[PDB]
């Protein structure tokens, strides 16, 4: 019944016996003497000279006695004060070529130091404010920033860090959520969150335990002061070999709490940042005392940033909806809307769509959210979502706080931090920004664990590490293409299509020639599922034509800086030509489009970028055609006619791969045929949910895209294929006032496209596969 000799013990005592562990306070279940024996505060957290060599007094918070290292309960500055040693921060940086662990240590321990609400720009405050953090940052490995997951809230991001999964997959989709299968709500406050039913995937601590690696208790009751959390980690590190964990987590509530109170740019933020730096210094001094400072891998990481948000920048749903009593709103920096009593979702969305000129949120059905957010495939995510403008809140009805977070994860103010320091991380190395979903694999590598299946791309962060356990290999192609020749005659086709001599004289029309060389710069995409498709060559483009979907899976072409834009002539406006390499039965037909009043068509290779009048006729082949709503053609035609040439002019040429995506079940993965829920009327021509483009050029812009010796540069998009442009409030204006903005909102990683298409890109380059994996995870943010 007593905590004597049991403070912060690792074995969790079962109900009903009283507890002495990290979380006992949170369950209101600690022993009667917990707050006294375990949460001692007497004399503070720093040795003074007068305490050196004292006899142990049990009331003291930490000790300066000669027996204190045998418990790991010395104050962290003990040796500096009593043994003449220096502070870790005052020592010069010295590369750690190999781990330097003391006796009993099998592997380098990992410590995760997580800081809530630590905005990336706070790092600009430098060594005068944060000397310890700045040393870790400059001497180890760091990124300019780390991208969090949406929503940019604590619970979703801490659990993504732990699992390598998107919130839609791990289940922690918000700080607040409702599960219709449990008929219950999860909240930051309360007991509900402690039930295991909420938590999916496999977090790091469980991955560790399953593979024989001991994990410290990651979670800390808020009432445990930060100094005690550090001392407890150091005490655990002092345990015998068979009881000592290999992985630990420290969590701080700061700088989030001050961020909320004063905003991210308040002068009041300096003191919270100074205190966090002190805590880091305590940890590093503590490790130095135990001879672990050149043995431990340390990860200093945040969960999200902070934005200026005040109560007078609140949009109220009662100013748009006349029936606010019928809905339930999860409010704030995002909006999720649910019925109160199981109202009509389509009328709700319409009533929230572009109703005031300066409206500071936008409504979406979850399947229409930008696919980069990966925020749809979970029954806990409400069908109706509001994406709120940075600096604003949305509330149901009608300052103490000046900051908040939760917004779109590509917003600058939401970006957070990453520093890795220790023998396994690189020395004085800057790395590009990356997403927090990638760290679980690295933390597994750092511990010798096989990661559970997750949304990271294993190998994309090998460049953070001095030594790598995991070597990525490129997946094998599943479906091999056919390469059909000119087989059929014009007379054999009856597609109901029309058109308005020199092809006859060209014996090697549609042969490979130099097409593959100049239009497929990085090798053909591999098809990673089972299907039947044809490679088709042309002067200006190459494509992989699916005989199942009756359209290309991909279309590839290169446009030089100097390329000419031309118009579609009047006589070719409605031209569609049958492809003599592909059978009538595996082709689309024009009558289906005549029959379908809602549906039109577009082209994947644009007629506007043909190299000659002769070549232009290839662009009107039936095998280059794809179903497009008239509304979407305004977007697509502008992209094709105007933006591609712009990008070619800005980037010293570009290579473009475009194609359809089918994702009717909004799971972020390529649909099977059975999952396709819409076809062109009276046909088996499937309707894409989205269209992608991947735009590649040389990172060194002094080299043209087709003669690039080095690293590549990529931007990509996944555009929703919608029958209206309601998403774009300026869409009644000229396309130059809104199309490019739409596309930037739907920016994407090549990896996102790979999941949605079952294709593998960049299979033939001069770059290493790990470098390619980094390229595939890149997101062009426009921030
Ligand atoms: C993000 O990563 C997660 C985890 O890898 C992906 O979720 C996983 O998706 C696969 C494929 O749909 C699921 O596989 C299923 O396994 C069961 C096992 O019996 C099988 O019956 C099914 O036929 C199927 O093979 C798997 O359950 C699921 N895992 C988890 C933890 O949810 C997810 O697809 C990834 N997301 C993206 C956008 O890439
Ligand atoms: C900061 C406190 C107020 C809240 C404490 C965090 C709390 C939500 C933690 C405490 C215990 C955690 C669970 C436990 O570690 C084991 C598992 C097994 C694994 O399969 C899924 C995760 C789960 C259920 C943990 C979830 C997070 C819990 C509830
Ligand atoms: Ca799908
Ligand atoms: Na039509
Ligand atoms: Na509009
Ligand atoms: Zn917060």
């Amino acid at each position: 019944g007593s905590c004597k000799g049991r403070c912060f013990e690792l074995q969790e005592v079962g109900p009903p016996d009283c507890r002495c562990d990290n979380l006992c306070k949170s369950y209101s279940s600690c022993c009667h003497d917990f707050d006294e024996l375990c949460l001692k505060t007497a004399r503070g957290w720093e040795c003074t000279k007068d305490r050196c060599g004292e006899v142990r007094n049990e009331e003291n918070a930490c000790h300066c006695s000669e027996d204190c290292l045998s418990r790991g309960d010395c104050c962290t500055n003990y040796q500096v004060v009593c043994k003449g040693e220096s502070h870790w921060v005052d020592d010069d940086c010295e590369e750690i070529k190999v781990p330097e662990c003391p006796a009993g240590f099998v592997r380098p321990p990992l410590i995760i130091f997580s800081v809530d609400g630590f905005r990336a720009s706070y790092m600009k405050k430098g060594s005068k404010v944060m000397p310890n953090i700045e040393k870790l940052r400059s001497c180890g490995t760091h990124a300019p920033y780390m991208r969090p997951v949406y929503p940019t809230k604590t619970f979703p991001n801490l659990y993504t860090l732990a699992t390598g999964l998107y919130p839609e997959s791990h289940g922690i989709v918000g700080n607040s959520m409702y599960d219709p299968v449990f008929d219950a709500s999860f909240h930051l406050r309360g007991r509900e969150k402690f039930n295991h039913r909420w938590w999916g995937g496999q977090p790091l601590w469980i991955t560790a335990t399953k593979q024989g690696v001991r994990a410290g208790t990651f979670f800390w009751s808020v009432s445990i002061p930060h100094e005690r959390r550090i001392l407890t980690i150091l005490q655990w590190l002092s345990l015998p070999d068979n009881e000592r964990p290999s992985v630990y987590a420290f969590y701080s509530e700061q700088p989030d709490f001050s961020g909320h109170k004063y905003g991210p740019f308040g002068p009041e933020m300096t003191n919270p940042l100074r205190e966090i730096d002190k805590t880091v210094g305590q940890l590093m001094d503590g490790l130095k005392q135990l001879r672990l400072h050149r043995c431990v891998n340390v990860i200093f990481v945040g969960d999200h940033g902070m934005e200026d948000v005040t109560c007078d920048r609140t949009e109220f749903l009662s100013n748009y909806l006349t029936n606010v009593d019928d809905i339930t709103l999860v409010p704030g920096t995002l909006g999720r809307i649910r019925a109160k009593s199981i109202y009509d979702p389509k009328t709700i969305i319409a009533a929230l769509t572009c109703k005031k000129p300066d409206q500071h949120f936008k409504p979406y059905m979850k399947q229409h959210l930008p696919k980069r957010l990966h925020y749809a495939n979970n029954r806990r995510i409400e069908d109706i979502h509001l994406l709120v403008d940075r600096r604003w809140h949305v509330a149901r009805k009608p300052c103490f706080f000046q900051g908040d977070h939760g917004f779109d994860n590509k917003v600058n103010s939401m970006q957070t931090v990453f520093v890795g320091y220790g023998p396994t991380f690189k020395y004085r190395t800057k790395v590009p920004p990356f997403e927090n979903i990638e760290l679980y694999n690295v933390m597994c590598d750092l511990l010798g664990l096989k990661p559970a299946p997750n949304n990271g791309t294993h190998g994309s962060l090998n460049h953070l590490l001095r030594t790598n356990t995991f070597r990525p290999t490129m997946p094998d192609e599943v479906s091999r293409p056919n390469y059909p020749g000119i087989m059929y005659l014009q007379s054999e086709f009856d597609l109901g299509c029309t058109c308005d001599k020199l092809e006859e004289f060209n014996k090697r029309l549609h042969t490979k020639g130099s097409t593959k060389e100049r239009h497929l710069l990085y090798g053909r995409p591999a098809v990673l599922y089972r299907t039947s498709y044809d490679i088709l060559y042309h002067t200006d483009f190459e494509s992989g034509y699916s005989e199942i979907f009756l359209m290309p899976l991909w279309t590839s072409y290169t446009i030089s800086k100097q390329a000419e834009v031309s118009s579609i002539p009047e006589h070719l406006t409605n031209c569609v030509r049958p492809d003599v390499r592909v059978s009538p039965g595996f082709s689309q037909n024009c009558l289906a489009y005549k029959n379908d009043k809602q549906m039109s068509y577009g082209f994947l290779f644009p007629p506007y970028l043909s190299s000659s009048p002769e070549a232009k006729y290839d662009a009107f082949l039936v095998t280059n055609m794809v179903p497009m709503y008239p509304a979407f053609k305004r977007v697509w035609a502008y992209f094709q006619r105007v933006l591609v040439k712009k990008y070619a002019s800005e980037r010293n040429g570009v290579n473009v791969i475009s194609g359809p995506i089918f994702d009717y079940n909004y799971d972020g993965l390529r649909d099977t045929e059975d999952e396709i829920k819409q076809y062109v009327e009276g046909s088996s021509i499937p309707v894409p949910t989205h269209y992608y483009s991947i735009i590649t050029s040389c990172l060194d812009f002094t080299q043209p895209a087709d003669k690039c010796d080095g690293p590549l540069s990529v931007s990509s998009f996944i555009l929703p294929h919608r029958p209206d442009n309601d998403e774009s409030c300026a869409s009644s204006e000229d396309e130059s006032k809104w199309v490019e903005e739409l596309m930037k909102m739907h920016t994407a990683r090549v990896r996102d496209i790979e999941h949605l298409t079952g294709l593998d890109f960049y299979r033939k380059t001069s770059r290493s596969y790990s470098e390619i994996l980094t390229l595939k995870t890149y997101l062009h943010t426009y921030e």
